[PDB]
RNA sequence: CGAUGUCGGCUCAUCACAUCCUGGGGCUGAAGUAGGUCCCAAGGGUAUGGCUGUUCGCCAUUUAAAGUGGUACGCGAGCUG
């Protein structure tokens, strides 16, 4: 029993065009701190500053 | 290898200067206050705690600053385990 329907539709547009991705992995930043581990491998792992 | 005992903490330190603070200066994108940077300088000073066995670290609250390291990563014929 066809009656007047008031239906809608959306049309969103966007370019989506880029080539610029910056991780900023420049080592002027990124302070590095080295320390030793908890220690389970005897005398060696407590002496080696392995963690970072 | 017919013995050179090991991290951390406590204690006691001592020297180096690539100096965290105080002192003396240059330069400044230094008006002033407050900072940045570099040079000279080691005389003295150079946190208390929550969490972890932890050094470190994170966090809270300060302080003029809560320096970086060597010293069997100082110290078990001194201690803890
Ligand atoms: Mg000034
Ligand atoms: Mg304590
Ligand atoms: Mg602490
Ligand atoms: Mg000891």
């Amino acid at each position: 029993g066809g009656r007047r329907h008031t239906s809608f539709s959306s049309a969103f547009v966007y370019p989506e065009v880029d080539d610029d991705i910056d991780i900023e992995i420049n080592p002027a930043d990124l302070r590095i701190d080295v320390y030793r581990t908890s220690g389970a491998g005897g005398q060696h792992v407590n002496r080696t500053e392995s963690a970072v």
